[PDB]
């Protein structure tokens, strides 16, 4: 318990490159702690006491160590950490750990090299952290956030591209490498038990999910891309877009100017190759899509739940949980009031910095109305306006989130949380908050708010002149807005994945910190982190919500994520064997707290499709035509129809311009424009007021919203209820388990 | 194992009336098993035969027996059933029961008369279920099934009324009869340790859970008393009742015949009195105590899963569940296919009984529409109609329910579950299923398919002449409707409850079936059966629903069911107590697939009341009415009103019948009568039909239905989210049993 004998054998030596054994080569090497003692105020003196203090305890507890002085920097140490069989057998004892049997599976030791190095790191980790050196101090993780040892780690068996030099030591980071981790392999399967075994419980429930996820996603782009050939192939009977296309009808609509200077009355010509387009994005396939994806999101948790059963029996992922260890910056600082008091203070930043993202979405707004003139002054103006605005959100939105990782790292660290878990919780709640508002906002107010409170060409409605949406509707724009975001979070997020750990990397090469060892070669790696893998669950958990909340716009956004995730997991692989150091193996038997949010997204994701479809999309409105206003009562034709819908959906104005300026005499001559609402023609008794046809196609949206979103829901209870969470295969061998234990 | 020696100290004694020990009284009796074997076709000589060796073979497992001559009948022998110290400790060692120990609890035996008569009785129970007799065979649940005993049962303390003679004995019964299950304590609280000391967990547990029920109803029945004397108060306000019950605008109403033949056109004078109780039973009142309730049920569950958990830390309620004993009718009669098919059938006979009490239903509305002419002919008739329909429709159901108890028995028994819990969960399902529709279809037809489908005088809607409804609406028709329901099912299944186990008794005791002992005295009387508490967990169920489903009627639901379960906590404990033969204990953690069943009924609540706020209310068109009706644009006042109301709602029909008849002329000599419709005037261009004031009621109507819908579930995911599952002092409780343990 006291600082009397440390480090024995203390020898430097690299003739053999590629061993992770001892000098001896008779005990491997479990793990390296990485220290710098020769080179202020007496700190160095205080440091090497407590350092010393803390490797006479590792020693008296039965570990062994033996360090070596670096060949490039003669301060660094490196101390090769190795635990005997008596040291692991009891500390795999007191932590439950399952071995195999004679394949049965049991507790802390059973009958039958025996254990592999990743448990045998994790048992030495467990050690290192568990054992105390100082009031009283804890463990490693205290030393090493206290700067006494530079790093802890354990060792990768050799390089990724070589095959190890020693010829016993199964090369399996090699090989990981070679059959994954690596383009050339982006078609095989994933070696789940090889990469768990190399890694750990964590990374391979994670890779396990995002095949799974993959797997989904082929089946869900397979029907979307049927719609969508569905939808393309009727593109030759679009009614309503013929009809625009067509100059004897669609060339003769005069609509109004949409600001209030330098906008000129326009015909609807111009929408034509937009409608041609807009017909394929709003129909019956992509309507039955949306059902599809109702139901197949359902299906998909429900197989997850199953598939992760069925990982939990075969990998053995619930093992006892210990009481876990504050976290040391948590220790170092220590009423509840005052503490609750600070967590609703940083709760009331990351509103506030929520409310910074709102702004940025209406500066957008403001963009697109204040570019709109220029465009036209200067491949339809609105439709480049649109596609502008959305390069410049994203952009935007881009920016802003590696600002505010940084700032939520900040806020975490000012709260504080006791444990680990809470300090993850805590960050998964707000940074999904901030990525949902941040990747979402713009896309919700396409969605539901722009263009739906303008008013008439008489008294329009200014916050100032907000946004009118086009004649076709805004369901095309979402849709580019949608690719857009996508799309470009997918590459950004890919490119700066590669590139971030690589050029950290060359950057420490380039700085010169030939024959080196394996502890100093790993330790040329950028640590992966204390977090792990969250902002990898955090970015697939977006491209979830992409893809299941705006399946109503185009049905393509599964093939996109498909796409997006075949590369996503050759990415993740190839920079977890080759860029980063190696991890502590851990436990995980699920995904964590973001299972209840793709639950909650799941939920969200019906009401989201059901109000996209009944108001950014005509259907509605196109279907009221044909099936009410298309007959005698109020129209002229005998049976049900669509031609005639466009002249007469929209609304004439005569030019009576309220004085509450009248600026359409000063930009024209008309007389008559028209413009897309429900309202009165001028003459009526009542006239630019809403009508018997507004009321009736508001009706039928909001009951279409009601009938789909019940009967969604009913259909997702039916198959939850329906398929059992544990498979039957699972359940046997569960059963055979324990009948012949 | 084989048929040797039975039965020792074979002695005849009943000198002692009251006494739970044997003839030397050194060891209490801890189970009863009586059976007569003295008195064709050798069935005799078999039964002698498997129960002689069954004897022996509970006497060599450890067992200690003496059986006694009854006094009355010389064929019955009742045979006492003792476990020694040894037997106890080893049979509480194979199923680990938690026991005091110096009060921390703890496994099978920690340091500390020690076990009580309630575990003695179920060790006891569970070593005969055990032990063997023979093929094999496995218990004495098969032995009672196949009558080679007669009974098997554990014993009371003493006589309920009448103090234990013993004195050393505790008479837990006594005091249970004293102190609770007795109207002269229908105050007192609920010694609900006590209870569960003399019965068992799932009798504690149901106890609990009913008590907390009342608790949770005591708070909603206050609600709903503020709301209705709020209505009740605004009595003097109600625009629209008044105007209808003025002579001078109500008056002059004249509504159209509502039947074809033999109805004259009718004054809306008669509804004045319907209307003025109308206006307290659909108000703001009646809305604020919806929303109230739906936020309510949740605190209900949330409330309920706390208490749960303080229940299980508290009684330790979570035992090692071992393997469940296959049920005696399933093992005598040992494919899957052909299985499955069997179940499938078994379905479609209970959807064949549902769709039976919906030809009930059907058969309740010709009733209606046969026996209104009848009623005007010879207090409104309409009312009257409604107050015998809801009579006739709630004893109609009464007598079904009934029948359909035994075949649903029957039908559990067709099918094969092989356990006791399998069986318990089917018959559950079903018999909840036929439960929710036989009493609820009713109510459900008057709230959403009553008078929603009739059109126009002109082309009325047939089936034939499907139901008109009241101009002021259904809601008071559904208030009756659900008022005698509730109250009659209430009263009816209390009165049987009393009588039925009562009654059973007197006639036993009247066949002849002075000084008698506890064994004879426990014999004579009614068992409880295998089900237990399934019945009455079912009603509480299904009063549930009636408080939840259709608190948008009227608010005094709430306090008729507090009132219903102040009597029903006496009424439950009383017949245990008294009535019926004690039962075994049991353990239980929750209440079992009922809190999944209150799940699905909570989340069907909110849509049910919206629904029922939108449809069979009349707020929604009021509001309209007063909001956008009133102004200039489509009235004459100058600021928002409801006077009016009466006269610009209903529509006008100049008498011009369709010859798809014409039975008005020959019913009456007018020529423009009223209607309760928003269809357009006789000489508009497209008059009967539907118009922008019917369009613009039904888009709020369908809004109203999405807004509510949307927050409350919004705001009850909030609560649930906000609401820890367990108590802190429960987890105080347990922290400081981990520490100390
Ligand atoms: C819960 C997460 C998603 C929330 C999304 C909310 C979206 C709300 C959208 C909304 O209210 O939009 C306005 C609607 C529909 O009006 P439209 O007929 O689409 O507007 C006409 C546009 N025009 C003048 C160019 C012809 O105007 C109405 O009359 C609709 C009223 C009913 C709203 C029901 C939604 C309430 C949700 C809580
Ligand atoms: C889920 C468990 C509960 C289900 C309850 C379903 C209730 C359906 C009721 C229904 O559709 O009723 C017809 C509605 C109401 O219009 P009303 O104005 O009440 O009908 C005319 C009545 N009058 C001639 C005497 C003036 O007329 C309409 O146009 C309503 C259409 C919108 C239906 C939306 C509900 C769909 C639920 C799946
Ligand atoms: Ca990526
Ligand atoms: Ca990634
Ligand atoms: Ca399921
Ligand atoms: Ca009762
Ligand atoms: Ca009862
Ligand atoms: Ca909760």
């Amino acid at each position: 318990n006291q600082q009397d004998f440390r480090t024995p054998e203390f020898e430097e030596f690299n003739g053999k490159p590629d061993s992770l054994f001892f000098t001896d080569g008779q005990r491997r090497i479990d793990f390296i702690l990485v220290y710098e003692d020769e080179s202020k105020k007496g700190t160095n003196e205080k440091q090497k006491r407590k350092r010393q203090a803390y490797e006479s305890n590792l020693i008296c507890h039965g570990l062994q160590l033996e360090a070596t002085r670096s060949v490039s920097d003669d301060k660094l140490v490196f101390v090769k950490v190795h635990a005997p069989w008596e040291v692991l057998c009891t500390y795999a004892e007191i932590m439950h750990i399952k071995l195999p049997l004679k394949f049965e599976k049991s507790r802390m030791n059973d009958f039958y090299s025996f254990f592999n190095p990743a448990t045998r790191s994790r048992i030495v980790y467990f050690i290192l952290s568990r054992v105390k050196y100082q009031v009283n101090k804890f463990g490693i993780n205290r030393l090493v956030s206290s700067g006494i040892y530079k790093a802890a780690f354990p060792l990768h068996d050799c390089r990724f591209n070589y095959e190890s030099e020693d010829i016993s030591c199964p090369s399996e980071r090699y090989l990981l490498y070679r059959e994954w981790a690596h383009p050339r392999s982006i078609y095989k399967k994933q070696p789940l038990d090889l990469i768990r075994k190399y890694y750990g419980e964590k990374i391979g429930i994670y890779f396990a999910w995002l095949g799974y996820y993959t797997q989904m996603l082929l089946l869900a782009a397979v029907v979307g891309v049927a719609c969508f050939l569905y939808g393309y192939l009727d593109q030759d009977n679009c009614t309503w877009s013929k009809e625009v296309c067509d100059p004897d009808i669609g060339g003769q609509i005069l609509m109004c100017p949409q600001c209030d200077r330098l906008c000129p009355f326009w015909r609807l010509n111009i929408t034509c190759e937009s409608s041609k387009k807009l017909c394929i994005f709003d129909s019956f396939g992509t309507l039955i899509f949306a059902v599809f994806m109702g139901v197949w999101v359902t299906l998909f948790l429900e197989f997850w739940k199953r598939r992760q059963a069925e990982l939990e029996y075969e990998w053995d992922t619930v093992e006892l949980q210990q009481e876990e260890q504050a976290r040391p910056e948590y220790e170092a600082q220590c009423t509840t009031c005052g503490k609750c008091i600070r967590v609703t203070l940083c709760a009331s930043a990351v509103f506030f910095w929520i409310l910074l993202i709102i702004a940025s979405v209406i500066g957008i707004i403001v963009y697109r109305l204040s570019v709109f003139i220029v465009f036209s002054t200067t491949l339809t103006p609105q439709m480049a306006t649109s596609i502008t605005a959305s390069i410049i959100s994203f952009i935007i939105i881009m920016i802003l989130n590696t600002i505010y990782e940084k700032v939520a790292i900040m806020i975490t660290n000012f709260e504080l949380p006791r444990t680990q878990t809470d300090y993850e919780n805590s960050l998964t709640m707000k940074m999904f908050l901030f990525q949902f508002v941040a990747y979402y906002s713009s896309c919700f107010y396409i969605a539901f708010f722009k263009g739906k409170f303008v008013g008439y060409p008489g008294d329009p409605v200014y916050l100032y002149r907000s946004e009118e949406c086009d004649p076709g509707g805004c369901l095309l724009e979402l849709t580019t807005q949608l690719t857009i975001i996508m799309g470009g979070k997918a590459i950004w997020n890919n490119i700066q994945e590669v590139l971030l750990p690589w050029v950290m990397n060359l950057i420490g090469r380039y700085k010169r910190v030939k024959i080196t060892p394996r502890w100093e070669q790993d330790y040329h790696l950028q640590p992966m982190g204390k977090l792990g893998l969250f902002y990898e669950y955090l970015e697939m958990i977006i491209q979830f919500g992409f893809v299941t909340l705006f399946v109503a716009s185009f049905p393509l956004a599964p093939l996109l994520a498909l796409v997006n995730n075949i590369l996503e997991i050759r990415v993740d692989a190839w920079k977890l064997t080759t860029q980063f150091r190696r991890m502590v193996p851990e436990k995980a038997q699920d995904i964590g707290a973001w299972q209840p949010i793709m639950q909650g997204i799941a939920i969200l994701a019906v009401v989201t499709n059901a109000m996209i479809i009944a108001f950014t999309s005509d259907m509605i409105p196109r279907l009221v035509y044909y099936w009410s206003f298309s007959i005698p009562p109020y129209g002229d034709h005998t049976y049900y129809t669509m031609d005639g819908y466009i002249n007469n959906t929209l609304s004439v104005f005569n030019i009576t311009d309220f004085k509450n300026e009248n600026p359409y005499i000063g930009l024209g001559n008309y007389t008559l424009c028209r413009y897309r609402d429900f309202r009165n023609p001028p003459g009526h008794p009542q006239e630019y007021k809403h009508n018997i046809y507004y009321w009736h196609v508001i009706a039928a949206k909001l009951a279409f919203i009601i009938v789909m979103e019940h009967i969604i829901y009913s259909v997702k209870f039916f198959i939850s209820y329906a398929i059992p969470d544990v498979s039957k295969i699972t359940k046997s061998k569960i059963k055979r388990e324990k009948y012949l234990t």
